[PDB]
């Protein structure tokens, strides 16, 4: 029984602006600037920010009527 629970990972110590920074273009593929940016937007919250950019990456059946393609769930 290993990683069951949670195992809090991924964290230097508590925020470090510049590994948010590199992570988040890493993660997202959003350029530094764009980052940095957003990163203060979200008060450097990393996760925060990854959730925000991918959410507006998403467009939730936003532009057509009814998106419904052969989807599992």
């Amino acid at each position: 029984s290993a990683e069951c629970w949670a195992a809090l990972l991924h964290d230097p110590m508590t925020l470090d602006m510049d590994a948010v920074l590199s992570d988040f273009v890493r993660s997202t593929g959003a350029e530094p600037g764009l980052a940095r940016d957003l990163l203060e937007g979200k008060n450097w919250d990393l996760t925060a920010a990854l959730s925000d950019y991918e959410q507006l990456r998403q467009v939730h059946t936003a532009n057509l009527p009814h998106v419904f393609n052969e989807g599992r769930g």
